[PDB]
């Protein structure tokens, strides 16, 4: 119909950055090992990486981890602690900016072998 309005000018901002991706996937290779796995998420945009920031649960020290591929949707985190939880926030970027992030966290459990039949 009819044209013309008014009010700010925001129209520029950031529409096509990446949703918020989906759940995350822990492999443990050990119990100072891991491997967190997540899926590329909708953007209008091409990614240009990944970030996967991972602290203890409770509260420590915060890790952030730049993903120079935005092609690779898994990243393999070591140098942890036993029997210590971590909170493993992975986000995404796009040409737009910074969306949303996933957040998962993990208990380091060693000494397991799964069920036992008999």
């Amino acid at each position: 119909g009819s044209s013309g309005s008014s009010g700010s000018h925001d129209s520029r901002l950031t529409a096509g950055v990446p949703d918020t991706p989906t759940r995350l996937v822990f492999s443990a290779l050990g119990p100072t090992s891991l491997r967190v796995s997540w899926q590329e998420p909708r953007c209008e945009r091409p990614l240009q990486g990944y970030s996967v920031e991972y602290q203890l649960l409770n509260g420590g020290e915060l890790h952030r981890l730049n993903i120079p591929n935005p092609a690779q949707t898994s990243v393999v985190v070591e140098d942890l602690l036993p029997n210590h939880s971590y909170v493993f926030r992975v986000r995404a970027q796009s040409q737009e900016g910074w969306g949303r992030e996933r957040e998962g966290v993990i208990t380091i459990e060693s000494q397991v072998s799964g069920p036992s039949s008999g």
